[PDB]
């Protein structure tokens, strides 16, 4: 019948109180699960939610029990992750036509990006033709753009892919996605075990290879589980690998831009500093080597929520300035910057925000006069701006900015990474009375840049950010227990999510959930044939311009009305959320 080939795949909601029995709960995956620390993330004060959000990243650091998946520090893991060092050792000795490409969509892409460069760097500080690549989603310009509808093409990600392999003679191929999902990476997967003379394809990702997405992709044959399946196969002759620690579900349902992207770091820093650092000792990479590197990023957590009042600060003040109308300006130098306009730009997606509402800068990418004489124009009493530097960064240029936008603001704070016993220029730096000094212990580096303190650096930042901006929003009334009801669909994962967002919070049967959401997207007109055998892209095409779509088609199925009267319904509510709110009592 048509719409059944499109829909077949996707379970029938359970009888209320059997989504456990019903073997339903099993089938999600872990990356798209709701967390159960956060069950009441809507509820919470800012105190509780940065609690909340750090105890969400400490799990991927917590250990494995005793019938259970491998964790980041099982040996299964740290074993695949020693493999994978060596290989990228054999291309460092031989860097003649060696390549090493990072490639994901959206953030696992941002994430690639960062540390390409970081290990570009590495190697240019030893005088070596930095050898590392990256690879997003919807080209280099997706690293800082809002962009959530280019990862679902595996024909475009294996063309990215055949582009920048060129005549390359050797190629590593760390595809990464956090949900084990994208077709982007899949495809790129794919193509490499077709050729395995050349490619040595590596998956990164957060889900068991079992719960692996297995919906049909558009443009290709096989799905990720398939892809990944026959990839693990290949890993026992080495030729193929799979690093796919749990870390457990994130704070945000599906936001994986968190717990994912800090994962994505930490895994791989991690392991190619080991792969670096070893080469020229003349020794193997050894889960010794790992080790170290790892319990110092897990220190990192502790160090960066050690900070927690500070950080429920920023974001109080951050949520004051858009329940007004006001904007957010992150500033931050180098690195850090980079990690700011990710942040921001990712609040678009994440949240249905104005690309104002969160901007990040780096010193986009503008000069001092320049952000001086740009920006700091329009600035004003409500607004809250962020910096974001270390101590070694050139805090001249730091200071007259800050000063400046004194001015215009007051509601400045700042965030400032220090090895220990480095003093804060300006004694009356008040300016900033509350600072978040985050100050690190002496590590013993051998590399000229200091990157285990780069990499530290980075990641504290982000789950600051990160929890900063995910929390304002949420403050705001804006997220449904701990799940983002009104988000945009603009791929076809989220077009999965808002069907099962409706099974879920309805109650009521797939047929009539995917009845009620195409209704929604495609009103006024209604369902056709050719509506319901659509093949998910065009329902996506269509819906990612229009606004509360699923909450209209909540509405509708709660109401057991029509779109007609469920748009009718809404408009005349005080907002969106309580109409939804009310509506779900
Ligand atoms: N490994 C993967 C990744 C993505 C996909 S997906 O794009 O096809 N889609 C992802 C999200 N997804 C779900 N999203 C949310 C839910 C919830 O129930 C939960 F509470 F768990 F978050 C929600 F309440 F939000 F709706 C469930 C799923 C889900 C349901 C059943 C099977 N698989 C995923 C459906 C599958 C499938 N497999
Ligand atoms: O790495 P995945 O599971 O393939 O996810 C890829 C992207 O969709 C993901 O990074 C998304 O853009 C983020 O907004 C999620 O917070």
């Amino acid at each position: 019948m048509p719409g059944t080939k499109r829909f077949q795949h996707v379970i029938e909601t359970p009888e209320p109180g059997k989504w456990e029995l019903s073997g339903y709960e099993a089938a999600v995956p872990i990356t798209e699960k709701s967390n159960p620390l956060t069950q009441d993330l809507d509820k919470a004060d800012a105190e509780n939610i940065v609690r909340l959000l750090g105890q969400c990243d400490a799990e991927i650091f917590q250990e494995e029990g005793q019938s259970t998946y491998q964790r980041l520090y099982s040996e299964s893991i740290l074993t695949t992750m020693v493999q994978v060092a060596g290989k990228v050792q054999e291309v460092l000795k031989e860097p003649d036509g060696g390549l090493v490409v990072l490639s994901g969509g959206g953030t696992s892409g941002r994430m690639a990006f960062l540390m390409s460069v970081s290990f570009n760097q590495l190697m240019k500080g030893l005088g070596q033709k930095p050898l590392y690549t990256y690879l997003i989603a919807g080209g280099d310009r997706s690293v800082v753009a809002s962009r959530e509808g280019t990862e679902d093409s595996a024909l475009h990600g294996i063309e990215e892919l055949k582009k920048v392999a060129a005549g390359k003679k050797r190629v590593i191929v760390i595809g990464i996605s956090v949900g084990l999902s994208a077709p982007f990476v899949a495809g790129q997967m794919d193509c490499c075990m077709n050729n395995t003379a050349v490619f040595l394809p590596v998956l990164v990702g957060f889900n068991p290879v079992s719960m692996a997405r297995n919906d049909p992709i558009e443009d290709w044959s096989s799905t990720f589980r398939q892809v990944a399946e026959r990839m693990q196969k290949m890993q026992e002759k080495q030729k193929a690998f799979v690093l796919n620690p749990a870390i457990g579900p994130e704070g945000l349902s599906g936001s994986s831009r968190m717990k994912g992207g800090s994962a994505t770091k930490i895994l791989l820093e991690t392991l190619l500093l080991a792969a670096h650092k070893t080469v020229d000792q003349g020794i193997a990479a050894s889960q010794r080597c790992l080790l170290e590197i790892l319990r110092t990023f897990e220190r990192a957590h502790q160090v960066t929520y050690s900070q927690s009042p500070k950080i429920a600060t920023l974001m109080k003040s951050v949520s004051t300035s858009l329940e007004k109308k006001g904007h957010v300006y992150l500033v931050g130098w180098q690195t850090l910057g980079i990690i700011a306009i990710m942040d921001g730009v990712e609040c678009i997606h994440t949240f249905g925000a104005d690309f104002r509402d969160v901007r990040g800068f780096l010193i986009f990418t503008f000069s001092q006069e320049d952000f001086l004489t740009s920006i700091l124009p329009s600035l004003t009493e409500i607004d809250t701006v962020v910096f974001i530097f270390t101590l070694d960064d050139n805090l001249t240029e730091v200071q007259t900015i800050v000063e400046q936008v004194k001015e215009k603001t007051n509601h400045i704070q700042a965030l400032a990474h220090s090895t220990v016993g480095q003093t804060l220029p300006i004694p009356l730096k008040k300016l900033f009375p509350s600072i978040i000094s985050i100050t690190w212990p002496l590590l013993f580096f051998e590399y000229e840049g200091n990157f285990i303190q780069k990499f530290q650096r980075e990641l504290s930042t982000k789950w600051v950010l990160n929890t900063v901006s995910t929390g304002a929003h949420v403050l705001l009334g804006k997220i449904l227990q701990n799940h983002m009801l009104d988000l945009r669909i603009s791929n076809s994962k989220l077009f999965w999510r808002a069907l099962a967002m409706l099974q879920r919070f309805s109650g009521q049967s797939k047929a009539r959930c995917i009845e009620s959401l195409l209704r929604a997207i495609h009103f006024p007109q209604p369902l056709s044939d050719d509506i319901r055998a659509a093949p998910i892209s065009c329902h996506v095409q269509v819906a990612h311009e229009k606004e509360q779509v699923i909450p209209i088609a909540l509405l509708s199925l709660l109401f057991r009305c029509s779109i007609t009267e469920a748009q009718a319904h809404l408009a005349a509510a005080p907002s969106v959320c309580e109409a939804v709110r009310s509506a779900l009592a």
